[PDB]
């Protein structure tokens, strides 16, 4: 039962990291689960191969590259990272909705390999907010950050769905919306309930 | 800017009427607003023109007939029923979303006139729901049912011309599925971009 | 299938009143659906036949009196009040809920009656908020008062007779117990077995 | 100055396990607590006597089915489980609610030795969702599948021998649904009568 | 024994009418009432006294304007109009919470003689959302727009700002700062004194 | 951006404790965070400095009681435990809600140095229910109790300092009340002044 594939992107300090977190805590994993992607960096202390990253070699990773096995990849700043298109193929076979956190570019490359997937992009509630945000706990580094963050958002426009998260309950319960709607759509609906419409239509 | 068209169909015994009702308790008029229909016949007491109907006269609703002024229409036991095309396009014009109940016929008429428009079949949770709700009062001939029951099936029958399905086992949760429905396509990106036109202007500097 | 009874009761000053109303008010007729009782009164400007009450002659209502017609009945100042078992029986047999806003003493008799009715109690959160929900719009003698207040405690000594106990602190969550103790009741097995005959045939 | 003890069980695959989590996860340790089984079996590395089991020794467990101290129990592949009809009695007898997790063999026993327990069953909303959800991961023989499928027929035919029943068609709905099954019962006279002994006491007077 | 005054004010179009209504239809009367206006007029089929209006005859609306009864009044295409400040001081006398809708100018004269008064201002989310929910000839546009702009100069006088963006969202905040201040230590130390005393003997 | 502190105070036995947790289970870091104390004991296995403490020496902790650096401490048996003004008034400066778990007296003093803070009490249902939760799992001496409840009555006479009151009768009312207050408070003019800064200005001018 094919599931559907969300790509989710952000400028840092929207949420988009904490409101995906937020939804899979009141989601079974035989409804909503997260991408998983591949790495050739070290796995940290409390990290674990399977749910946070699939850790493989950096020989294996290429092996991969060549085979056209990445959805999309990119190497930064010393490993590679990847989304393997059969393990979100396989997941998604199963009728499991797949969250992809991803860059705008990934974004763009998912989203061509794969035309079913949505795509949802989180915005701050105003420039204010999204300053304080980043500013988290030099005037320098921040000018930075909010530079990467205004070119992020020139993308906005690419997506499916928009989230201003201003109230962040608010906006788990948009994403959450945006979720169950999809899940109402016809093609879903027909299979999921076919015992029934079977019934319904037979005397 | 655009509002949305919302064709909601369902058999007798599904809530499809309830639900709309339950819906536009909780929504202003700025946002959603059910359609309103042009009728010939006489008004009941306690109606009022402009809420239940549109009533004009046998005379009017012909010359309205004339110039395809209706989405559809239909002549039912004595008096014409329409669903002015103009009366809906005005209204989706400021941006408010239009819920118009009708059978499955007029839902592909419609969906023709205005392929943007959404549509929502309800469905009942089960045979043995359908007929207890259909059943009613429980005041009729079997025979009376039976035809009930047939209409209903021919009606289900298009289900799958639809866009979204609900199926009402519980009315509070079907008319959260509705709500949910009607939000999250108002949060697709073509109506985003507008409402928030001033916000991304600044985040873009 | 078979609809529940509920016999709600409550002292002036709790909200039982009101509480049932809003409860109806998001509840579809084929669910749930309030006890119409019969009465010789005329009905005041804006009621209606079926709906509020069944407006039938003095001499209708005596004529069911003899025939043991009603499930219970009284008069109060004038005229006859009663609850028709042929009514409450008909529409339980559509699987339709029915709450039943009765006192004590009617609470005992359709309790004797229809052993599978559940009743609910519902009471103020303190006696000063009786007190202050009595007083309603502050313009009564204090001896008007000292009644209604005493004809409420007289009402609440029968809670322990009841199912259920709800004190009414907020509104709000005092709807929502309400709400619960319904939904409850609905996912009883007798009552799920039917609901989901062909889900559980399927499964197994 | 009781609590009242539920008898959860479900096939596998409807979400039993999850469901109970979920909710412990919004209940205070003086509200609602998990039940703890004695069995003879070794512990795992990371389980703790007294939180997930109540390890004894072949011989202390044997004494004990001697002396009626069990509740219920069984012997599986190897070793012995128990429900304590004591350690359960102890924090029923602290006002708090106990959540039992156990097959309906099991369930039987305990709903003999204590009839006053409740009994809730879960069930998958269909048998498409059931294959669907116990295919799980989605790796593994036609087989196996097969085997598993068939032990939750078995285990749901016992379905009607339970109080309530919850179908978790959507997981949310679902732990409302055994939320409010724990509400509502925390409604009853008696224990209402008990909670506002004091409230009541104020009111007659 | 003492209940608050809410002071509600907003541009045209941005729901204020509307999320009052809505609060009401979830509250009880001894909870939370609107406040009842005396007025000249006719009253009209199916209304009645003391609910929808408190209907006076022209010269007994007049005998009040001069001593000084309404806390504010103003005189509509025929009839009159008011607040009576003793009719609402009797409502909070019994617990119940008042809710008075009005511009800014009534607003900054109840909250300087009335003891107890909260003030709750609500904003539309947007310019264009404002128009949108205003929105004629373009000329009527121009000067309801205008008359908008003006009214919400005054926001920052009040105690609670709302922005309605979407309807059930503001509702909430609406019930909320109800509830809130119900939750005071007053309000609270009122409710609840048969259980602090039993908890603290 | 200037965030409100709350000074949250409760007998032992009400939950004041599972409370605040829960609250933040739901909160976001940029909204809302825990205060951090500082201590001159032993950091236990597992702990970790900045997180659960401000292990500092004693020396270090005297140093700063000179200088009026902490809202509120106390020596309890062996070491000193602080409030820092100055980590607080840092973190209250992102814009973040701050609360503070502390007892009656500690109150007082951050009350005193901070007359901005918001202080809330929470209350048991009843006497039963207070006596009830405070026995916990039922295994200590009657002569433990009676302290444990005398100690829990000193604490709740100074209710009547604090700015709200929660009676947690129901866990998940009293948090949605907690919730409530915090909601309640960033519906302030000051702070929505702040949070619409843009907004307003685009609709003033
Ligand atoms: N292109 C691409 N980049 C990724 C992917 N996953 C993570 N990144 C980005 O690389 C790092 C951030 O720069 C990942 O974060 P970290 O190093 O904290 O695990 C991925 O799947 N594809
Ligand atoms: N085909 C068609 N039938 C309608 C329309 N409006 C109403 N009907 C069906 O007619 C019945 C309403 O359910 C007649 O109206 P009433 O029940 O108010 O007498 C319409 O717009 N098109
Ligand atoms: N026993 C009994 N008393 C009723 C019934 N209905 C109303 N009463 C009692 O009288 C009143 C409530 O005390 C209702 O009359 P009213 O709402 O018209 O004032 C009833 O159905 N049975
Ligand atoms: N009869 C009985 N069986 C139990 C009890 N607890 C567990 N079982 C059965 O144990 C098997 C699971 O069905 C193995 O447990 P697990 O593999 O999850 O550790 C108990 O308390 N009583």
């Amino acid at each position: 039962a094919q599931g559907t594939l969300y790509i989710v992107s952000a400028p840092s300090g929207a949420g988009k990291s904490s409101l995906i977190q937020a939804l899979l805590k009141t989601q079974p994993l035989y409804d909503t689960q997260v991408s998983v992607s591949h790495t050739t960096r070290q796995p940290r202390p409390g990290e674990v191969h399977g749910e946070h990253y699939f850790f493989v070699n950096h020989d294996e990773f290429k092996e991969m590259i060549s085979r056209d096995a990445f959805l999309e990849h990119a190497e930064v700043f010393g490993n590679y990272y990847g989304t393997s298109r059969e393990a979100i193929e396989q997941v998604l076979a199963t009728g499991v909705d797949v969250f992809l956190d991803i860059d705008w570019q990934g974004a763009q490359q998912i989203r061509q390999k794969m035309p079913h997937a949505r795509s949802i992009f989180i915005l701050p509630p105003s420039k204010i907010e999204l300053d304080r945000r980043l500013r988290g706990r030099s005037e320098e580094v921040i000018a930075k950050r909010m530079a990467q963050a205004v070119a992020e958002m020139s993308h906005y426009a690419e997506y499916d769905y928009l989230i201003v998260n201003d109230d962040f309950d608010t906006a788990l319960t948009d994403l959450k919306t945006i979720i169950r709607a999809e899940r109402l759509r016809m093609s879903r609906q027909k299979q999921r309930h076919d015992a029934l419409i079977s019934k319904l239509l037979a005397d």
